[PDB]
């Protein structure tokens, strides 16, 4: 799943 507003940092590509 992506990461939420909540959890997206530069480590995840996806980012919410």
């Amino acid at each position: 799943v992506c990461c939420p507003f909540g959890g997206c940092h530069e480590l995840c590509y996806c980012c919410d």
